[PDB]
């Protein structure tokens, strides 16, 4: 799950300063639930530091990166005092899941009982089986149950069969990688090679930050195969590097960070950095506009609570820069140019997952309204089981917060090698998704930390319909609706805030669903997407049977599921489809049921109340009293917010 | 709603056997509505039937039409012996979607306290607050809440300002048409025109019966314009059977005269004419309306697929030359493989059939299939060209959202394909051509071979879009054997019959069910799920399996039920982890699968076919399932609550 590694380079550390820094950043990548964690340094107590790189000090503790630092600094024979002017750390924070947690099944994984060799790993090698079995032929005996610890015998097997006696750290783990099959992310460390560290990944994330009070010698390392050819400071060596499986634990010692791709093995060697592959490309050194405070729960006693009542900021992020309400014109940098290609394709098809295809099925309306292109809607896993066709002249958005859900990304490739045209719309820089779209864009929600999607699900929303707006600035008919939804997002901001000043009517709607074991919540239109996600928020994070159900499919079946016991919660607003919900509502307390409408402003049971907006945005301001609900109610049921139960 | 008058026409009735004939013609129209019941006859206990057609009598109640019929007979002031040589009577079922189904909200309603003029509406007036304003002016109370009271108070304000004294029942009710707006299907009576029934229709289904063992004078009735008349030759017995569907009129005779919109039909002197035709026969056996030796109509329906999967495929299926011909699509088949895109357009059940379509269209047409729930099409205002094919999926073919759907369709163009059960119906004459699905009358509520032959009825017009296809052959006779071997296999799932209720005893105590698939059985989760709402009423929701790990999956615990289907297609190893996370999340899952498929103690093994056929047999245990829970709970299967069959209002 987390992986961390901290080189300092001729900037001079204690062993406290190091560990200190290695339980930092594992508690940047510590999500509630993990259950063991590691750190991997020198030992020896050799007052100068270039004797004591021939010994790898391991400790490695089941439970809560808290305990880790306990132990860290209750070590018998440690003196945390002996200054480094070179030294790697490195550092793993894990849900165990193949074998039982444990001290041993805790990364990092060593090579043998003398720690020559030593890994991280995020991931699973699908030949692990086979390559314990080759290892055990020649010798290498096992003592965790984890497929990681293949990794370091293997490193160590191929570092027992050089060639010469000066092959690289490189090469060695290239070898390695070539005998690997699945996903992972790594980094090594060896007595064999001090200082040195070496990273790479397929299919699982692997950045590298990097800081010096001295110049760099580059910001775009270029690729080695098998001058300025590598990174490194140029007055004089001092410089810090952070391997880290998410910028969470990178982004407050600093924001230049290196993005690694599959197969990429990147090594640091004499405090230099460089790239090597086997195949002028190259890896760019940029700037994150991340900041710790972004992580954090500030005042707020959970994640959740934190994103979901920070959405009027969030709604803004996603905008700054972006819509300029003076002339009424929406400028998405990253598509300015594709714009017109886009417009001379036939058909949009957005695909995604959970509450990520909700925000298209939330936009799909006013999408069709002003591209007046069809719009598919398709749930990736299903678009994938079908062999869904797709044509060149498709435009294929994918929507993912975390920008790598397999599904999400498989759906891609899929249509990549169809010759569609495709775009991402992600909240991750650095994503697959991000990257393996021919462009997208970034909706600047700031990092979400909580467990279920809120602040995500408004800023695609708000994403998608600034596209929307996009593809219509041409037409003199559609000036004025434009217009309407400009200064409704204008407005969204405060009226969210009206929305959020509601909480304490939301919490005496929990108490009264307290005890409840099912809740239906009816919409359509516009508010179809508000009625699935509130049911799926529900059902994540209160464990409770809400489902949402289309107003119109009622006389088809559903209806038979009202009496005077089933909770009901209704979305009606003031929109084109306002008489059509009057009728539902009608058709609900006609068999006995008393529900909670969520209705517009100042439209049979309790109502909460929501601002008036334009019609194709009140989704945003109706799917947040069904967040606090669910919020509210696991509160109430003694549950922790933040911590998942999916896993 | 149902629609039911008998007009005997110099055939002596006694006042039993005419109020015996209004129920048996309403429980043949329950399953459209059975909130209420009522019925419109004549009072007045003088031996001389002519001395009562003045006094109108209206027995209205709530509940089924069991409810009604107790409260007609034991009563203390209707003689039940008074011979009449003349008789008119009107009956109602009302499906109450508003308000509360009391007598004063059912039909027949009424015009004034003495009962002048009563109709029988089915559909809506989209107008009756306009109407309602004009008429309590003008000296008119109203009394019920109803949309089809304006119709009464309104026929009544065209008698009390006429021109003549004696102006025909048609021109009254000819200028109530003209001020009533919607769809409506009106059978009048009046104390002023004792033995007189008139007939409107306009977007709702009415035809009218005949019987008669003379002669009769023609078979095509013209219509006229504001040697005429259908009438016996030389005698004047004849009995006409008013109605708004044909089952309530095939027990009685297999004659009847399907109108037209804003045809004023009229019955004077015992002679129809028609107003602003042809008498035809029924294509209908009475067997097809009836349980049989089955306890209920839905149970019938479900053991009766191996049958009617047959009917769907019968003079459609060759199996010796793998060739299959849907004669209604003969022509173009041409033109529609130039389109560029499938749309299906449906609501409940028949939706579920295009999703669990879907793959195959876009497998054998290789074309874009987009599958529309009818409601959320029109919400949306989805955008549709003129080189789209656009199916509807309609069991009745008059479920309003889907007509209008297609409607909007043919403004712009494209091209219409109705996929139906019943000829005649809106969706099949609206549409530029269309199936009929065969596979006879559905009268339970729950749609059961009706979605199985829907799903036959799409693969098979699959299979035609993809005979030219060389590289396509073998998989064209895959599916064809398929089809040849399926009834026999859904012969084997129904002997699991018992098997499937043990399981029930097991669940029927549940607040809730999870029902989980993917791929061809996404739609089998879906249907499932939505039969067990719908006469269980336990909370049943199915779950796409691939979206388990998004969230819905936390709600998973030893507690909640869970049902899956795992099949031996391509997502079997894909449904092999949805099963394993389902475990680890302590659920104990009863499993669907092959026969030839463990931690599941508790499977129902259905046996292999076709991938893309196997969701017929998944789906069918889970019909099973609804079946026994409800019985377990008490409920009436032919007759859920809160609903009723075929939804052709808002
Ligand atoms: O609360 C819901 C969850 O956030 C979940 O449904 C999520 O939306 C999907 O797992 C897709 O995630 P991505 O947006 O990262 O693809
Ligand atoms: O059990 C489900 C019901 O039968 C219902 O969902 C029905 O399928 C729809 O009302 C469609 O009706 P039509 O097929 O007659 O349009």
């Amino acid at each position: 799950c987390g992986i961390f590694a901290y080189l300092n380079y001729h900037v001079p550390r204690t062993r406290r300063e190091i560990l200190e820094t290695l339980i930092k950043g594992l508690q940047r990548l510590e999500y509630r639930g993990y259950d063991s964690a590691g750190v991997g340094f020198d030992g020896g107590n050799d007052k100068d530091w270039e004797a004591n790189a021939c010994k790898i000090q391991l400790i490695k503790k089941k439970g809560k990166v808290k305990a880790l630092d306990e132990e860290v600094h209750k070590q018998q024979d440690m003196d945390l005092d002996i200054e480094f002017d070179v030294h790697l750390g490195i550092a793993h924070t894990r849900w165990a899941t193949h074998g039982e947690p444990s001290p041993v099944n805790s990364h990092p994984q060593r090579s043998d009982k003398n720690n020559e060799f030593i890994v991280i790993h995020n991931g699973i090698i699908t030949n692990y089986k086979d390559l314990k079995k080759f290892l055990e032929s020649k010798g290498y005996d096992f003592e965790s149950e984890t497929d990681t610890e293949t990794i370091a015998k293997l490193v160590k097997y191929m570092y027992d069969n050089r060639e010469s006696q000066d092959t690289s750290f490189t090469t060695l783990v290239e070898r390695v990688i070539q005998q690997l099959e699945g996903a992972f992310a790594l980094v090594f460390k060896s007595v064999h090679f001090p200082g040195q560290a070496v990273g790479t990944r397929r299919g699982s994330p692997l950045l590298i930050g990097v800081r010096s009070e001295h110049k760099l010698s580059t910001d775009h390392i270029p690729i080695l195969y098998r001058s300025t050819t590598c990174l490194f400071p140029v007055e004089e060596k001092a410089v810090e590097y952070y391997f880290a499986s998410d910028a969470s634990a990178v982004i407050e010692h600093t924001n230049r960070v290196i993005f690694l791709e599959d197969d990429d093995v990147a090594a640091v060697v004499d405090g230099r950095l460089s790239i090597h592959r086997i195949k002028h490309p190259g890896r760019a050194v940029q700037t994150l506009q991340m900041e710790l405070q972004q992580i954090m729960k500030g005042n707020f006693s959970s994640f959740m609570q934190k994103e979901i009542f920070e959405q009027p900021e969030s709604v803004v992020n996603t905008m700054r820069g972006r819509v300029n309400f003076d002339d009424y014109t929406v400028n998405l940098g990253g598509l300015k140019d594709h714009i017109k290609e886009i417009q001379r394709c036939r058909r949009l098809i957005l695909i995604a997952c959970g509450t990520s295809y909700h925000a298209g099925v939330a936009t799909r309306q006013v999408l069709e309204e002003l591209t007046e292109l069809p719009v598919m809607v398709e749930l990736a896993s299903d678009f994938l089981d079908r062999n869904t066709p797709v044509f060149r002249d498709d435009v294929c958005f994918f929507l993912s917060q975390s920008g790598e859900t397999a599904d999400t990304l498989m759906g891609l490739r899929y249509c990549k090698e169809r010759g569609a045209l495709t775009v991402g719309i992600t909240n991750t820089v650095g994503s697959s998704i991000s990257r393996e779209t021919d462009c997208g864009v970034h909706i600047n929600a700031g990092p979400e930390i909580g467990v279920a999607s809120t602040k995500a699900y408004t800023s695609q929303f708000v994403s998608l319909v600034m596209f929307a707006l996009m593809m219509c600035d041409d037409r003199i008919s559609m000036q004025e609706r434009r217009k309407e939804i400009m200064l409704g997002l204008k407005r969204l901001p405060d009226l969210i805030k009206e929305v959020l000043s509601m909480d304490d009517e939301i919490q005496k709607l929990a108490t009264e669903l307290y005890h409840q074991k099912s809740v239906l919540i009816m919409g359509r239109g516009y508010h179809y997407a508000t009625c699935l996600e509130g049911a799926l928020k529900i059902k994540e994070i209160t464990y409770m049977h809400s489902e949402g159900i289309l107003a119109g499919e009622l006389k088809h079946g559903p209806l038979a599921l009202v009496d005077k016991l089933m909770p009901v919660i209704m979305i009606i607003m003031r929109d084109h489809t306002y008489a059509k919900c009057q009728n539902a509502l009608q058709q609900v307390v006609a068999r006995q049921g008393r529900p909670v409408v969520i209705c517009d402003k100042e439209d049979t049971k309790r109502t909460i109340k929501v601002p008036h907006s334009v019609d194709c945005l009140q989704g945003i301001l109706s799917v947040i009293p069904l967040q606090l609900l669910a919020f509210h109610l696991a509160v109430l049921r003694g549950y922790d917010v933040d911590f998942p139960r999916n896993l």
